[PDB]
């Protein structure tokens, strides 16, 4: 049952409708995660997923689908019933505002069991509750976050989102202490539904953080479902609405304190500054700078993203040294981990800066230098952020239980080797920790780069 | 030819920005009614002219559609041109800033030779500078605005906009006190184009309000362009985005302080707010008491529109009483004007409230009274509003040169004045100004209502 002060912000009309709405909530200590996902999704669903005057708009028309309160007071209504129809909450000995692992899984069966037994894990637009009341559908995190939301609708208030920079599942109990996993990870991965995540934690994968993972409050879960907007209408176009939606309320949460623990909230907001700056706003520079603040003062500098953000930035707009300073600082904090069996979308990531990214970048830089026969190229500091990046990549791999490097990593390494002259590369002052590095370093500065040899060294398993 | 200042706020993507856009723009001395009126007929054409999960949006949607400054510019650049290439002011000469009346008639006839042969006068959405130049058609009050518009363009300051509660000219020179017709009024009526207003302020017609007329500045042509923003998308549906838009503008008006001397804009913002209505703003019936004031204070009490709108909230509210002494104050401002060959569109009026409303007014009271077996039916005030309301139609009649009152009004006067009992009709003590109700005193209160001889006075001649 909505209350009357949620009840007299619609008709939502607007976007500026919508971020009225998250600020009235965003004002109270309980905001209702039920609601507010509710409404994102329904919008989310008519802008993206059932997407001499000129004759059409000559910049083109925006739209906003009216959500009217008897549609969205309907789908709450239908959201609540099903969760406390399911949940004799008298059935579960919960001593003093402390849910039970037997209450906490009770809930998250619940959700489980409602979703169709049939649908891609990376479907669009299955985030929401929206997706799961209209269409039984959730993707992974979705899973996590309406067991949160449905723990809300029935007052277990100890029970919150914990969050990865890839997974997600709750604490809950004394203090957030308790950890239980609520959906699945990967594919063709063992189910762990109901299991602790200190086996994670200790296992030093990316995927849990060495235990430096987000453990959200009730603010920090709007901010979550915020980011979970998905603005894509299909694979090659974006709705621009989505976009300046998430973007107004990514400033809304910005402005309350609610990203200041939240590095990918952060990086998100630049991206989005980048796309269209909002006048009067720190720039897109200032914004990744701060979510590498976050992450240094908040999460031990123990998360990948906030530096992939800032490199990106920087290989965007032409900046190589900053560029490759940002991608060898990427590679000290991996070089802390193993890499494990469920990490591989971080892998994706260094595979792509190691095997296109660098590459295209010195491919540019090396034009430069040719126009006007100074460089990143001629600069040996460049050339240590090169190596600092693969030594951190070789060490990540040491005592990994999945190898990292492969053969195609080597012809990479050669071509990117090679934009430096031998001069320049003979200037080098690194100390490496990794073995191959170390192994490597004759290979590395030889004025006649032995593609072979290198192919050898950094594939080796020994 | 747009200043920086101006075009740093486009492109426009939300009824808001074009908010803004007006509110920067009236925070000049000239706000530039060219680039204000091309941006509303825009935003106007796109918006009314050329326009489990529910299949499609199940509130509907709403629209912007984004003006661009390369739209926008292109528009005001062919506008000024074609008025700039027109007019040769080194021909007309202007010491102290004051226009020539063949200066004035030169811009008119170069608006009036513009405009396409034939279209219907009445058509919706040809009010506006984007009509103009992309259609070649104005309505009559959009040909008036378009000269004060073109006359901004040669920098001719002392050229405003005048306008009565059925017409629009202009005024010029010192003081404003030169007039000069520039378009047609009503249909089939002799052409008065070059003409001063002089002989139809002598004639104490309606039309020209004995001299009481709007003489507009730049803000107040403001305040004009946006009551012309017209919402209809047809008969029996209104955008409700150009009402939010009008609503929003006429609140930024009023509270610069440029609704102050414009009684119908004060009108048509309690209407407005009767429809949806602004948290934190004034209530309909405190606008429409200072659409009053504004009249009573700049008019000398001399237009009828201030309380045709009192009297039309008060019928859709079936608040009897207030609606019978709004329409008697109405016809005490008509009874000092003489009825004249072209106020058809106030008898109109007149002729509707005696003949339709009121009577359908009493009969809603009767049935109330009915189900009750105290009504304004049994109030002697209301039985004198309705007899003050019929005794000021009389005293317009007189000296008129047109007769107003005819058989076809007699049987709903009898009709009205039989609602209300012999016991209440006889507790009035009133003094008629009319010559037609002085004779037909006694009859009006008698027990017996003697249908045949009130028409017989009714109709009497003069
Ligand atoms: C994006 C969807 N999402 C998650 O993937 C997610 C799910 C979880 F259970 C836990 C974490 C999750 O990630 C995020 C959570 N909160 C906010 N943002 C999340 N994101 C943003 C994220 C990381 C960055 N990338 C964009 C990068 C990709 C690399 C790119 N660098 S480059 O290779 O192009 C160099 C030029 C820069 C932009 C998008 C996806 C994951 C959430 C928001 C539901
Ligand atoms: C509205 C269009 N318009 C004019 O008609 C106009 C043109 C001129 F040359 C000179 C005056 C003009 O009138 C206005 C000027 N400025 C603002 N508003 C103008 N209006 C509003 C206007 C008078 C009132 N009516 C509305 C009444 C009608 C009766 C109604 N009674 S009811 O409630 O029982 C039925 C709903 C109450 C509201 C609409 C038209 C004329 C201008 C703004 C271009």
């Amino acid at each position: 049952g909505l209350k009357t002060a949620q009840k007299t912000l619609f008709p939502l009309r607007s976007i500026d409708d919508v971020v009225r709405l998250f600020a009235a909530e965003l004002g109270r200590e309980e905001p209702d995660l039920v609601l507010l996902s509710l409404v994102l999704g329904f919008v989310e669903h008519f802008l993206a997923v059932n997407r001499s005057p000129a004759p059409d708009p000559p910049g083109g028309l925006t739209y906003f689908p009216v959500a009217d309160l008897s549609i969205i007071a309907a789908l709450y209504a239908r959201f609540t019933a099903q969760i406390r129809g399911a949940v004799d909450l008298s059935l579960y000995p919960r001593e003093g505002g402390v849910s039970s692992r037997e209450l906490v899984k009770k809930v998250s069966d619940v959700i489980w069991n409602s979703l169709s037994r049939s649908y891609f894990k990376d479907r669009a637009h299955i985030q929401s509750l929206f997706s799961f009341i209209t269409g039984t559908k959730l993707d992974s995190s979705g899973v996590a976050f309406a067991v949160v939301g449905a723990c809300q609708a029935l007052g277990l208030r100890d029970v919150h989102l914990a969050l990865s920079e890839d997974h997600a599942w709750v604490v809950f109990g004394p203090n957030g202490e308790q950890t239980a996993e609520v959906t699945w990870h990967g594919k063709g991965n063992e189910d762990r539904r109901g299991q602790t995540v200190n086996a994670g934690v200790a296992e030093r994968s990316w995927l849990y953080l060495k235990g430096s993972y987000m453990r959200c409050d009730r603010k920090m879960e709007v901010a979550f479902m915020v980011c979970a907007i998905n603005p894509s209408i299909d694979l090659h176009t974006d709705s621009l609405e989505l976009l300046q939606l998430q973007q107004k309320l990514l400033w809304l949460l910005y402005d309350l304190g609610h990203l200041e623990r939240y590095p990918m909230a952060l990086g998100n907001l630049a991206d989005l500054e980048e796309l269209e700056p909002t006048p009067g706003r720190p720039d897109p520079l200032t914004l990744y700078h701060k979510g590498i603040a976050s992450a240094k003062t908040y999460y031990r500098d123990e998360h990948i993203y906030p530096y992939i953000y800032l490199a990106g930035y920087h290989c965007r707009n032409r900046n190589v040294r900053e560029a490759l300073q940002a991608w060898a600082d990427t590679a000290t904090v991996i070089q802390d981990y193993n890499y494990c069996r469920e990490d591989e979308e971080i892998y994706k990531e260094f595979f792509e800066v190691a095997n296109d990214v660098i590459p295209n970048l010195l491919k540019e830089a090396a034009s430069l230098l040719e126009a006007g026969e100074g460089s990143a190229l001629q600069d040996p500091e460049c050339f240590a952020h090169l190596l600092r990046f693969y030594d951190g990549i070789c060490k990540w791999e040491e005592g990994s239980p999945t190898p990292v490097l492969h053969v195609g990593w080597a012809t990479f390494l050669v071509q990117s080797l090679g934009r430096f002259e031998g001069q320049v590369r003979q200037k080098v002052r690194i100390t490496f920790q990794s073995e191959k590095m170390k192994g490597m370093k004759e290979l590395l500065v030889a004025t006649k780069i032995n593609s072979s040899a290198i192919k050898l060294q950094l594939t080796a398993q020994s």
